[PDB]
């Protein structure tokens, strides 16, 4: 995954804790 806080794409949700759609950053 991507680490929390990290610059990610909203729709792919490619974080361990989902990508915040508004900020492009993992919860």
């Amino acid at each position: 995954c991507k680490s929390p806080g990290s610059s990610c794409s909203p729709t792919s949700y490619n974080c361990c804790r989902s990508c915040n759609p508004y900020t492009k950053r993992c919860y």
